[PDB]
This record gives C-alpha cells, structure tokens and sequence, in this order.
C-alpha cells in the first residue's frame, strides 16, 4: 500500500526533474540540534500544575532524549545548557564549571553518534537577580559572567574535540529593563566590552564556534533589551562571529525567512532557533506552518544546508514532553523535505522573466502535491513510526515509565 | 519675572543650563526635503492648490518656510530637480553644472545641501527593479546615475564647505511572494560595490544607504532590506539611513540609535510619520519623536546623527507642512535638552526605577513653551500660531496667483 503509492508520488515530482531519491539522501544527513530543557521544564541539575512525568535526574533526561530520538528520523544533535552540569553532588560556581562537568554527556553522545552544542546559562541566579549580567553596572558581577561564558567556551571546545564535529556555543542574555530606560547606550557599551573579553582567546573553529543571540523583549524585560538585533548583527559582523536568530524573538509580522538571504551575503555561517511565538516569545512547539515552510525554502534555494545550523528551542509544559520534541522536530524535517521537492529552477526562471503568473500558480499548486507519500516512505526507511503511530510508542512510555516517576 | 525668566529657574533647580541648551540648539541643522513643494514633481524633460511648477517658485517657497523656522538649515535635493535648461538630460548624464543655480542659491542663503539619486518613475524603473534588475543594461544605467549623483554631492560639499550627504534609496522588490530572495540581493551588492569604487573625500561627500520594509507595488519583498543594508554599510564604511516610516509595526528607530553609535561614526535618519504604512505624514511632536531626540541628546550625538525630514502631504498648505514638521523636530530636541540626564542615569545605575519613572513623567508638564517661545524670538521667527498669518498672507498673493 505504502510503496506503490510512493512510486506514483515519485513520478509526479519527477516530471519536474525533481529527483526525490537524491533529496531523501540529502535529508538523511542534515542534523537538527534539539534543546535539552524541554525534558525537565528548564530544571537542570544545579546543586542548591503543568503536565506530569518530567525528568528530574540526568539519567531520566537522557532516557527521555533517547526516546524522542528514536521517534525522530535521522542523525541529530543535543543542545546543552551550563546548568546541566553534573557536579557529582558538590556545588560548583558557574564561573568554575569545566569539561569535567560534562564528561558523561560527551560519553553518552559518543555512544549514540550525536553532536553536542552548548550554552552558558545567564538566568535564574543571584548574580542575575538585578536583571543585568554581562551589562550589570557592577564590575564584579560582569566579571563573573565574563568568566562563566569563557568557562562555557572551553566546554564548547571540549565537545568538538571529543566528538569530531564543531560545537556551537551560543550566548543569550536576559539583560534589560521592564520599564523605560533613561540610558540605552551605557549598558550596550558594557555588553561590547564584556564580549570583547569573552572572545579574547582564539579557539579552533573545527572544535567550537561562537554565536550571539538577540531578543526584542521578555517578561520583566519589556521596554528594552540590551542585546538587540542591531547590536549583535553589528557585533557579529565586526568580530567574525555567528548571529543566532530565533523565530520568536522579533517584531510582530517580522520574519526570519526574509533575513536568511541577506545574512549569507555577509556571513559564511548562520545559526537558527526555531520556536512558535504566539504573540510574545512563548516557545510553543514548532508547527509545520507557512513561516516554517518559508524558512525551509530559503535554506534550500540558497544551497545553505551546510551554512545554516538548525536548532530547536521550545518549552511546552502542558503536553507530553516527548511528543513535544517529536512533533516539533518532525515538522522541521517535513519542511526541509517540502522545500526539497520544489522546482526551484523553473520558479527562478519565471521570476527572472517576469512570469509572476506561473510563479504564483505553481508555488500554490505544489501545496497539494503528494508530500505525505514521500515523508511516509522516508520514515519507513529510517526506522521510525510512520504517521500518528509514534503516538502509541509514546503512550507505552508514558504508562510504563513516565507516570511511574 | 517674565515667563522665560521663571521657566529658566525651574529647569535651573535641576542643574539644567537653559542658556547653553539654547546656544547649542541654534547650531543644529535640519535637512528639509524639496519634494514637499511640488509634490514630488521635479523638472524633468516634459491636491491642495498652488504647488510649485518651476525651481524659481520652488526656491521661493523654501525661503518662506525657512524664515518661519528658527536656526540655519539645509535642503535635501533630488536628482530630478536638475535644471537642465531646456534640454533633456538622461539621469546617468547629470553633472554639477545642472545644479549650479541650486548651489549658488544655497550659498547666498548660507544653506547646506544634501542629495539623492532618483531611482523611480522612469522607463528603466518600470519593472520595480533598478540596481537589482536582471538585465545588465538596466543595472549599469542606474549604477552610472548613482556615481554621477555621488559626483554632484562632491560638488555640493566643495562649494558650501559643509559635507553633502548623498543617500541611496531604491524601490527594488517584488509585489507577490518571490521564488528567490538572494540573487536579487547579490545583484544589489555587486552594483553598490561598483557605485562606491571611486573614493571621494569625506569632507565634501558622504554616502548613505536606505532600507524600506515594504511599499505599494512591493508589499511582499524588498531587495534592500534592513539587514542587507546594516551589513553592507558596516563592511564598507558607509552611513546607514534610518527612516522612521520604514520598519515593522511597533518597531522604533529610537531603540536603534544607541546600538548603532557603537559601531559607526555616523548615521543619518529621515523622520516621517507612518500612519500604518510608509505614508509620509507631517512629523508631529509625539512620543517616538521625543524618544528620538532623547537618544540623540543623551548619547552626545548632535554632531553624529544627521537629522533630515522626509514627508509629503499634498492635502495641506505645503509651506505650513515644512514649518510644522521642522518646528516639531526642533521642539523635540529642545525638550530633550531640558531633561536631567545625569540624575536620571544615576537612578538607573542605582536601581531607583521609581524616580526614573516619576521624573521622566513630571518633566512632561514643565514649561517647555516658555523656552520654546523665547527661543523663537531670539531666532526671529513667529511664535506660537503667529506663523499661520505669514503663511496666509503668502498663499493669497503668490501661491493663489499661479
Ligand atoms: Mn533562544
Ligand atoms: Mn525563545
Ligand atoms: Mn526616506
Ligand atoms: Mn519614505
């Protein structure tokens, strides 16, 4: 039933010179960096209402991730934060975290053939209680966070060295003001100076890459954030670093897809966090939505699968967490698949020659092409459940393991 | 014991030297846009009453606006305002001589001039692609136009001994969703690299580049995006120009000023009121305008941000337009000058978010009007609404005998 259909679906695409065999081959190898903090609702293991069954233990969260990976087709990566340090039960200050403290994570990734990405954690800490960190007026506080981002950079280096795949160490900070600033310049000056110091030492790009990440506002962070779109975009260009863009972190109607093509004109590499904003930076699970499709179109038309590091960042505590990961990851795969299966060549020519009629027409007609058939075949070949059947595998794990914790 | 005197003591209690503020305001120049006067007509080759028909009317109109506006200012000129003297000159063939009358008039009144190539309403722009066009001929024509405009800027600054700012804005984009966002942008980057090839001394010319998010006939996609230009300018030591009408809903240019001063020496901005699209309304004394002035003043950037105006309301008196809109940006500056930055920074630095709010808020009822008026006296222009009289007189005898 499944194959003969895919055989028919395959010729529909092939009449456009769309080699689906090739696209499946290319799709098999794009890695998706998934975020750990969905496992335990940003808990972490720092020594000191919502859906049931969250992880509360390193061993619990590692099993959770294994579960989700098994329902997600392909080879992927896991995206770690510093509070996921396993300090062996002895409190270690964030400025003092070391490769030692992520030893097991690495061993575990080796075992499962996963790349590891990293983040310094700059929130939920006494030294960030004032809402400022890298940009706090106090030197002693800035230094602590400088040092910690540096400790973080070394850990990033460690992952790449251990796993033979570069690790991306992304810096995100919450620094801002809830209410109206009487000075927008001084805190940002302090951010540049904190970053200059954080980036002082060269690390081989074969092991670690640095990324900076903007946001327009947070809760308690509404009138102004220090690390803004214009700052980091400038900062990154100046210092040959990576801009990390988060589909939830911009203005209303503001779109990350429109930004990809300009970015690659000036940066060789680009970093992506895909999450679903529902009116604020809310972190709903990624849906196979228009903007998502569009992002995918950009990544593909622009021969950018090797240049756009794709990560996920969402946190929904109201539904099953393993379903969160698998719903959200499959969706970004689906989208890549979809953009793989568009006749870019003819669409380009039509644009080129002002045939806006064919362009609109066929882009639209492609929305009813037989995607499910390919996507379903791809899942069969990739030893993951085929449609909603991964739901059954989640019900077992919820019954047998999750509800039991 | 005159309003001004009393007002001066009120600001005085806060350390604010109002005299100093008035003296530094006196110096700051605003670049008034020309196309307000003849409704973006221009003089090339071929609905409130009495717009300008000719450069002679247009200059005379500008003179009247300036006399109603305190301070010494400038005129932002567009390539289509070329005085071609009865010949038709193709845009890629414009030269200084084409603007001498303009320049000679500027110097007589002690004005600076800014410039812009014109990359719209022309046979070779009819496709909504220009510098990004898929055809080399088209692209070259417009490249050549920009280069020329750069030379004309150069002629400007040499003559008026104040650098001319030549800004590139182009309408390049697509009406419906595009099937490629990159190659057009690659084309634009190549074309700009070719425009900017010849070095020009920064004492006579400065180059800016301007983004829009969307326009009529191009709602889906603009080649020259915010991120495209932010980058380009950074890599090539050029100025960004920010228009307050060219960004997303709720997105403010004031939040951008400070991030940019950290990474470029200068920055231009064009103020216009967007009312739900890039609509070019007369700038009003509003929150976002206060917030812009605030940033410019607090950040020690009065010599770093080149303030221009860019607005076109054909429905109201065209002179009153310039004069409302320009008096507005100056009032904004003044109010930003009469604020306790040092006390307010110390409170933010300290944590005392309470006073920061209270006083930001209290200073909104301070007597700005009494300073504004005294200033307008010293500067010799009509106070309050008196300027309407002069407008009305002028409309009667010149405007409405055309
Ligand atoms: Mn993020
Ligand atoms: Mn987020
Ligand atoms: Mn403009
Ligand atoms: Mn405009």
């Amino acid at each position: 039933s499944m194959k003969s259909q895919f055989e028919r679906a395959k010729i529909e695409y092939g009449q456009w010179g769309i080699d689906v065999e090739e696209a499946l081959e290319r799709l098999k190898q794009v890695p998706i960096s998934i975020h750990c903090f969905q496992g335990d609702d940003v808990g972490g293991f720092e020594l000191s209402g919502d859906y049931p069954g969250k992880a509360t233990t390193p061993e619990e969260l590692r099993m959770d991730l294994e579960k989700a990976l098994s329902l997600i087709p392909g080879k992927h990566r896991v995206n770690l934060h510093a509070i996921y340090a396993e300090t062996d039960g002895k409190v270690v200050e964030r400025d003092q975290l070391e490769p030692r403290h992520f030893e097991k994570w690495v061993r575990w990734a080796k075992r499962h053939g996963l790349g590891l990405d990293f983040n310094p954690t700059l929130f939920s800490h006494e030294k960030a209680k004032d809402g400022l960190t890298l940009a706090h007026p106090d030197q002693a506080i800035r230094q602590f966070w400088i040092d910690h981002c540096i400790a973080s950079r070394k850990i990033g280096e460690y992952f790449g060295k251990e796993l033979e795949t570069p690790c991306l160490t992304n810096i995100w900070i919450p620094d801002g003001y809830k209410d109206t600033p009487s000075d927008r310049l001084t805190p940002r000056k302090r951010l540049k100076e904190s970053l200059d110091q954080i980036f002082a030492a060269e690390i081989n790009e074969a092991y670690n890459l640095d990324a900076v990440e903007s946001k327009l506002f947070g809760i308690g962070s509404e009138s102004y954030v220090v690390g803004s779109h214009e700052f980091y975009l400038s900062y990154a260009l100046k210092n040959d670093k990576l801009c990390l863009l988060d589909t939830g972190h911009y203005h209303p109607t503001e779109t990350v897809s429109n930004k990809i093509s300009a970015m690659l004109l000036f940066h060789d590499k680009l970093a992506l966090h895909v999450s679903r904003p529902v009116r604020w930076d809310s972190d709903h699970v990624v849906t196979f939505d228009d903007e998502l499709r569009e992002i995918a179109l950009e990544i593909v038309r622009n021969d950018a699968l090797d240049r756009v590091l794709i990560g996920l960042d969402f946190f929904d505590a109201s539904i099953n967490r393993i379903a969160a990961w698998t719903i959200g990851t499959r969706n970004v795969i689906k989208a890549l698949l979809f953009a793989m299966l568009i006749p870019h060549k003819q669409l380009k020519e039509w644009q080129e020659t002002g045939d806006y009629t064919r362009r609109l027409a066929v882009l639209e007609e492609f929305k009813t092409y037989p995607l499910g058939a390919i996507w379903n075949e791809y899942c069969e070949r990739m030893n993951v459940p085929i449609k909603e059947e991964w739901l059954k595998e989640i019900a077992i794990y919820e019954k047998e393991v999750l509800l039991q914790r």
